[PDB]
């Protein structure tokens, strides 16, 4: 059942569409809105899974493993809009550490060699000079520090151009700093380092050892690439939600109501009734028996919270756009082209127990963070069965305290216990590595462990299994990476390739947009962003794909915030938060987390902890 | 001035549109046809340049250098349609060797190491085991032979599945041979070698050392990739035209008439007048003062000789297509998607003299063929000022004769003389290397040698100069590749990036389609090809992009030949040739070339030559 006419139509039930709805309901009384979503699920590029494995330990019990098919981490600083969102939805009590290292034990596979992070530090970083035919100025330093030093040189040469480095910083950085008279957004990073005199060997080392080579090889420009590279310092304290990033959209859905959200309802095109001055949205819904329907309705205001690919599709097919003048239609198409599509993927393999601990490898145990490799892997992130004690031990560790032997010893048993509970690995890769897995996942039968109901009762709806080819090659690279003969067969598998599709012969449950976007070369994104708020009268665009903060949910909320500003008069949520609370969302979130971490620690770790 | 109405409208003045016109005029009396071309030049992806440098040797004389901005080589076997075309246009007297090696002196740059082909043979191919962390089964053999052996294994395991290996062979190969129960066109080559057990090191070696990595990393499927890899054996005797591949389209234009060809006339869209049963083609022409015009005309039969990208553009914007039923419109869009777009580029740098001969390097001289590298270069091909004696010496060399010292000694002076005349290098790269040059060519001022009229009188219309950034980095890689401190500044430069564009803010003289295409994964190209001959009634498609022989002009002529068959009753030109001549075009072209080579040799090389 679909309304006649709504005050605002919301196209897209990702984070951008949901956020708009909740803010207009709550902050603007607007209750005559509805959300139209083409998939059978809400939340878009945020997609968590919770598997209740059958406890089949010697001892009808269930053990839950959280995992991510999309978004996974966030930060307390630089995401004020997202922090305020958390604080206002009362979700901060679920916030849990996302750790990024294992004390140097994380894995590294390059040029047919498997080793650890601590290994790579040996001997003035000798191994890198041995695997890569580096220039003298490029030897004897840690790879990541090369990107670091280059950043510092860029800043030294642009004095014309700050403790917390947020989207303002990153927009001005790429739009105002230059190199050899050319500003950074007219540069590719690949051309940048080369022009700076780095060897091609060094440059391949950089994009292989950073796991995500699109920053170098894609058409994305150097300035936005840097924004991404300097988002993962050594001392990052990422956090996540215990039950997954889907906590946030689900929490938004409860507070919107499933009755204003219309699933399996793709908005096909939009015209504008010149008479009663209302947009007219042609759509296609599948009902619950699976029998299609094609309708149409009006709306005074239209909100498209859609990425680059979806927006071109509507633009092509909509009378509201075609009947625009040649110059403005072509100008507006042209500025759609100014953000580059970044494919991403994540393939999760669950195991009844974890085999990368010292008990199973005979090598120093791997715990948390990315295991990088120049194999199609890109990077590999371990995920563990949910467990309160473990998060407390992780919370103790975010504090760089000095445990006394009693507490150190208990942290040991905790660090080792997790290997006995179920767990999973994610292969998270980008640009260059995608095609390898593409062809793999679409060829041959799909993988299923035998007796797949004897462990795992419900299997979530959003889980498409990895192809048997994908598991096969993933199992061989894992042996390579973790330097062990022993990698068993997954209990469960999921594959998800965030790469937009233009083929009609693809089911809905397999159609997914481009995982991330990043500003293209030559793209003045100050003009692009502002021209895409209200490009037609009362028709708005918002979302991550053309934000200040590409690749992150904060990007979606800031881009939506401009829509809620220009079309509805709401100021930025972070500014709203401060006025109502007398302090920032950054400050409020830290104080709140400190208390829960403080508790969790005295409860499980050191009952005598003092901050 | 543009006709009311023609019997056949030809959209595209590349090789496919020109060939259709000439065959319908000549073989079918149809003279009420006209060609509509969006650019200011005929010929499409065939684009030769001829520069008359000012002879400024000590001694108003001009020295001409042929070069290629697109297509450059062909073969006497497997291109029967193209050979018959040559023989019927009387162009065989201009056919000249295109050599592919320099006796082992060609260059190789990999992992920061410059060396020669003869070097790589040393010591059971030792250098490859030293640059690449190869598996034991992958050491001690020449890289190219790995692709060779893998081919032979594929054939061994498919006995169900031939002296001259033409398009029939290659279609059946990829559509009927399988590996692990999956036919080759359901495979990527990357996944294929991996599943066969090759190391990732080995696989990076293969796609770097073959210069054109799209065969591995693009979405093209394994079978078509092989067709391309086994098109360059060791013993290839490529030939070209002395004045360039543009000889062929120009020769077609003379025999069509510039009066039936309409340049700067883009066909914008096509509808179908249901009344007088005629297609109706909306267009846009620029006149000779540069003032636009938008007209329209009819045609009984429409011939689109256009690649994948151009065909989608019309499909989107044409009432003849939109008003098709949902299922057939979406089916036909879907099968447009079944050939993968392969970007290509070629950047030519001309020099008053050649600096890679032993006189300028102190190293064994480089002569002909690809100098490969894992640098963004991809490959580098030397081009020399035209010179009759040189082609005779090259013709002597296609015969693997054994010169007596007199003749050997004269071939020496000839081999060395060319370094003193002007010459040029082409950087010919693909897939992964494109973006590097992209950003380079679009940033900063464009390169011009000072006093650029004091040598080079006319500069051809199709020459866009390389950006000053492109020359800068090209000059540094050349020093790397040719292992010399000394690489001077080009006298003239051209850049041309065969990568389709969707931006309106691009001039016409910079809009170029995708350089080549290759069959995607999952694409049964027997069905795709035949469904795209006459997809609407009396509206036809032909060209390279969906041919049996992607990447070559023979592909365009065979795909057009199906259009001339189904819509007009003409049999294949090669079959036509045989009936009229009593023998093949392969046989006739070899006998003709043998005679001219036989002459040329006795004239310049060994006046006592016996075949
Ligand atoms: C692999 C991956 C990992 C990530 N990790 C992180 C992370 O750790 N931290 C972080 O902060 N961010 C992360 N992100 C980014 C985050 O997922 C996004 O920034 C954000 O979720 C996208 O918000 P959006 O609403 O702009 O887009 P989306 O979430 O993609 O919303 C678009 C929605 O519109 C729907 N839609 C499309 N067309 C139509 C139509 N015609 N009619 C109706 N509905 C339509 C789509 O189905 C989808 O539901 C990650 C992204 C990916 C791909
Ligand atoms: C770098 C490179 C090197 C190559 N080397 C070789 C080689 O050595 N040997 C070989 O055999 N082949 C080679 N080829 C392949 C060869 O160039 C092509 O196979 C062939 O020339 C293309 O023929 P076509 O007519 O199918 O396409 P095109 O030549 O591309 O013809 C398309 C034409 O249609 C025009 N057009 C497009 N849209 C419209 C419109 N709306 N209205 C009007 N006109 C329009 C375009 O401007 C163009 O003129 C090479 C190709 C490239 C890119
Ligand atoms: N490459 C990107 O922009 C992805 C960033 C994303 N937030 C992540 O966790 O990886
Ligand atoms: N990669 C391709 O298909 C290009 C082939 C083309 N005939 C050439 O000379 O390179």
């Amino acid at each position: 059942s679909i309304p006649k006419e709504v005050k605002v139509a919301i196209v897209g039930a990702g984070m951008s569409g949901l956020y708009s709805a909740w803010r207009l309901q709550s902050e603007a009384n607007v209750g005559d809105l509805a959300i139209f979503e083409r998939s059978d699920r809400t939340g878009g590029r945020l997609d968590s899974d919770l598997i209740e494995f059958k406890d089949n330990r010697a001892g009808g019990s269930t053990i839950t493993v959280k995992e991510e098919q999309g978004g996974m981490r966030f930060l307390f600083e630089g995401m004020d809009d997202l922090m305020a969102l958390f604080l206002k939805l009362g979700l901060e009590d679920q916030i849990v550490p996302f750790p990024m290292n294992s004390g140097g034990n994380n894995r590294l596979y390059f040029r047919g060699t498997s080793f650890s992070v601590n290994d790579a530090e040996q001997d003035d970083y000798h191994i890198w000079s041995a695997l890569y035919n580096l220039d003298p100025s490029e030897q004897g330093v840690n790879p990541k520090d090369i990107i670091n030093v280059v950043f510092n040189r860029i800043l030294q040469v642009n004095p014309q151009f700050p403790e917390v480095r947020g989207p303002e910083f990153w927009q001005n950085f790429r739009l105002q700093c230059q190199w050899q008279g050319e500003p950074l957004y007219n540069w590719s990073l690949w051309d940048l380092l080369t022009d700076m005199g780095y060897s091609q060997e060094c440059i391949t080392m950089l994009y292989r050892v950073l796991g995500f080579n699109g920053t170098f090889l894609s058409k994305m420009n150097a300035g936005v690439a840097y924004q991404l590279l300097e988002d993962f310092p050594a001392d990052v304290e990422f956090r996540t939600f215990k039950d997954g990033f889907s906590t946030l959209p689900n929490a938004l859905v409860d507070k919107i109501g499933k009755d204003k959200i219309h699933l399996q309802t793709s908005i096909d095109s939009i015209a504008f009734d010149k008479a009663d001055s209302k947009y007219v949205l042609k759509y296609t819904k599948i009902d619950q028996s699976g029998q299609v329907s094609e309708g149409k309705f009006k709306a005074e205001k239209v909100i498209l919270g859609l990425p680059r690919l979806a927006l071109e599709k509507l633009f092509i097919a909509s009378d509201a756009f075609k009947q625009l003048p040649k110059k403005r239609r072509d100008e507006l198409w042209d500025t759609l082209q100014s953000t580059s599509n970044q494919p991403l993927l994540k393939i999760n393999l669950y195991y009844d127990t974890a085999w990368w601990g010292t008990g199973m490898t005979g090598r120093p145990a791997v715990s948390f963070g990315p295991n990088f490799a120049d194999l199609p892997t890109g990077s590999v992130y371990p995920f563990y069965a949910l467990n309160d004690e473990l998060a407390a031990a992780l919370m103790y560790d975010e504090r760089h305290a000095t445990p006394n032997p009693d507490t150190q010893h208990k942290l040991d048993g905790i660090d080792a216990a997790k290997y006995a509970r179920p767990a999973a690995l994610t292969i998270y890769c980008d640009y260059l590595n995608i095609n390898f897995w593409s062809a793999l996942q679409n060829k041959g039968e799909l993988y299923h462990h035998p007796h797949e109901s004897e462990l795992v009762e419900s299997i979530p709806s959003d889980i498409f299994p990895a192809s048997e080819a994908v598991v096969q090659q993933a199992t061989q690279f894992f042996k390579d990476i973790f330097n062990t003969h022993y990698v068993p067969q997954p209990t469960l598998t999921s594959a998800r390739i965030w790469e937009g599709n233009v083929n009609f012969n693809v089911p809905e449950n397999l159609q997914f947009g481009f995982g991330v976007h990043q500003w293209a070369i030559g793209a003045n994104d100050k003009e692009v962003i502002e021209d895409l708020v209200e490009p037609l009268p009362n028709l708005f665009t918002c979302g991550e794909a053309y934000s200040d903060y590409q690749g992150w949910v904060e990007g979606a909320l800031r881009s939506t915030d401009l829509v809620l500003q220009k079309g509805f008069g709401l100021a930025p949520l972070s500014e709203v938060y401060e006025q109502d609370q007398g302090r920032s969302s950054s400050e409020a979130i830290q104080i709140a987390y400190r208390k829960i971490s403080n508790k969790m620690i005295m409860e499980y770790i050191d009952p005598n902890f003092s901050p």
